[PDB]
C-alpha cells in the first residue's frame, strides 16, 4: 500500500473512451491511477507494463473487472474495499447504491474541489455538441421508477447499449463525484458508431422516442416499466346504427399542435404577442372525438414548435407563448409538472436546447444549461419557450 499516496484522484476521469492511448485498442484496458491515462495491459510489452517502468506510475485499475493492479509487479491489491481511497475510485467508475440510499436522495454534496452540487441535478460539458442527449438522459434518470431500476441493479446479462446507459444513470446520481459534471460524449458517439443513431436533424423528442424505443428493444424489464409507467393512449373515434371507427393509439410523447402563428408579426408588448393556456391546448382530450383513455404516471408532453418540411424551421418556429402553472388537472386526474425542456436560440439560426428539473423535497427548480445551475421561481418558468414536459400524476 504504500504506493497508494502516489494516486491522484483528480486526474481521473471515468467518461473517456475507454481506449488505450498507446494502440487505440478497446481491449483489456487500464487507467493509469497516478496520471489518469488510458493504457492496454498488463503483461510484459503491453503500454500499461511499459508506462509503469518509463513513467514510474505503479497503480492501475482494470476498467472492465474495476480490479487494481500494482505493475511492474503484476498482482492483483486485494481486499481494495477495505481501503478508502480504493473504494473512492471503484465508486467513481461504477457508483453503487442500497435502497436505503434512494431515501436520502437528492441532497447536496461536495466535489473534490469542493464544489457543491444537488446530487441528480448536475450538468454536462460539450453541450454545444449535445444538449439534446443531455436533456433527455436528465428526463429519463428523474423518473424515479426508472432510475430506481438503474441504480440498484446491474446489466452485464442485457447487451452494451444497456449496460451503458445504465452507468450514465448511475453516474447523474452520485453523491460523491470528482467534479460536479459529467462528459457523455462516448456514450451518444458510441449510439451513432454502433446503434446506428443516425438522425439529422436531432431534437431532444426525436432523441428521447429513439431511446425509450431501443430500451424497450434491448430489456425485457425496463420495456414493462417504460410501458406501465410511461406509456398512454388516445383514443380517436366518429334507423340503421353505425358504431364506427375507433382508433386506439399507444403514446411515449403527446404532441400537442399551437395555434398558427406568424413568424413575421412583430411586438412590443406580450400582451401584443400571441398567447394560449396549456388547458385550452387539451381541451380537444377534455371537451369526432378525442380521448386520453390511459392516463400514465409520467405524461410526456411535446410542443409543436418545428416545421422541419418548410425553409429555416428554427427561425419560422412557433413561437405562441404556452402558459402554465404547476398544476393541471384532465377529467379528474390531477398531474404536477416535474421537468421542462426549453428552447433557446443561439442559413437557419440553431437549436440549444436546456432542462429544468424540479426537485420534490427542497420544492426548488434547477436549470441546468450546460455545466451550470440555477434555481428558478416555478411561477415563472413558462416564460422560456418550453419544448418538453414531463407531468407525473398525483394522488
Ligand atoms: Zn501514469
Amino acid at each position: 500500500y504504500a504506493y497508494l499516496e502516489t494516486v491522484v484522484r483528480e486526474k481521473l476521469d471515468f467518461d473517456s473512451e475507454k481506449i488505450c492511448c498507446i494502440t487505440l485498442s478497446p481491449l483489456n484496458v487500464y487507467c493509469c491511477l497516478v496520471c489518469g491515462h488510458y493504457y492496454q495491459g498488463r503483461h510484459e510489452k503491453s503500454p500499461a507494463f511499459i508506462h509503469s517502468i518509463d513513467e514510474n506510475h505503479h497503480v492501475f485499475l482494470n476498467l472492465t473487472s474495476l480490479k487494481f493492479y500494482m505493475l511492474p509487479q503484476n498482482v492483483q491489491i486485494l481486499h481494495d474495499g477495505e481501503v478508502q481511497l480504493l473504494n473512492s475510485i471503484k465508486f467513481a467508475a461504477y457508483p453503487t447504491y442500497c435502497p436505503k440510499d434512494l431515501e436520502d436522495f437528492p441532497r447536496q454534496c461536495f466535489d473534490l474541489s469542493n464544489r457543491t452540487y444537488l446530487n441528480g441535478f448536475i450538468g454536462f460539458t460539450n453541450a454545444a455538441t449535445y444538449d439534446y442527449a443531455h436533456s433527455v438522459l436528465l428526463l429519463i434518470s428523474h423518473m424515479v421508477p426508472v432510475r430506481d431500476h438503474f441504480l440498484l441493479n446491474h446489466f452485464d446479462n442485457q447487451g452494451e447499449f444497456i449496460k451503458r446507459l445504465s452507468i450514465c444513470v448511475k453516474k447523474i446520481w452520485s453523491p460523491k463525484l470528482f467534479k460536479h459534471h459529467l462528459s457523455v460524449d462516448d456514450f451518444v458517439s458510441y449510439l451513432k458508431v454502433r446503434e446506428g443513431l443516425n438522425l439529422n436533424p436531432i431534437d431532444p423528442r426525436l432523441f428521447l422516442l429513439w431511446l425509450f424505443n431501443k430500451i424497450c428493444s434491448s430489456s425485457n424489464d425496463l420495456k414493462s416499466i417504460l410501458n406501465h409507467s410511461c406509456k398512454g393512449k388516445v383514443k380517436i373515434a366518429k334507423s340503421e346504427s353505425v358504431t364506427g371507427k375507433v382508433i386506439v393509439k399507444p403514446f411515449w410523447v403527446l404532441t400537442l399542435d399551437l395555434p398558427e402563428f406568424s413568424p413575421f408579426e412583430d411586438g412590443n408588448s406580450v400582451d401584443d404577442l400571441p398567447q394560449i393556456n396549456i388547458t385550452k391546448l387539451l381541451t380537444k382530450f377534455t371537451k369526432t372525438v378525442f380521448e386520453l383513455t390511459r392516463l400514465p404516471q409520467f405524461l410526456i408532453f411535446h410542443f409543436n414548435r418545428f416545421d422541419r418540411n418548410s425553409d429555416h424551421p428554427v427561425k419560422n418556429r412557433n413561437q405562441t407563448l404556452v402558459e402554465f402553472s404547476s398544476e393541471l388537472e384532465i377529467l379528474h386526474v390531477k398531474y404536477r409538472l416535474k421537468a421542462n425542456v426549453v428552447h433557446v436560440v443561439i442559413g437557419d439560426e440553431k437549436s440549444h436546447w436546456i432542462t429544468q428539473l424540479y426537485d420534490n423535497k427542497s420544492e426548488k427548480w434547477i436549470e441546468i444549461d450546460g455545466i451550470n445551475t440555477t434555481e428558478r421561481e416555478a411561477e415563472l418558468l413558462f416564460l422560456k419557450e418550453t419544448f418538453i414536459q414531463v407531468w407525473e400524476k398525483q394522488e
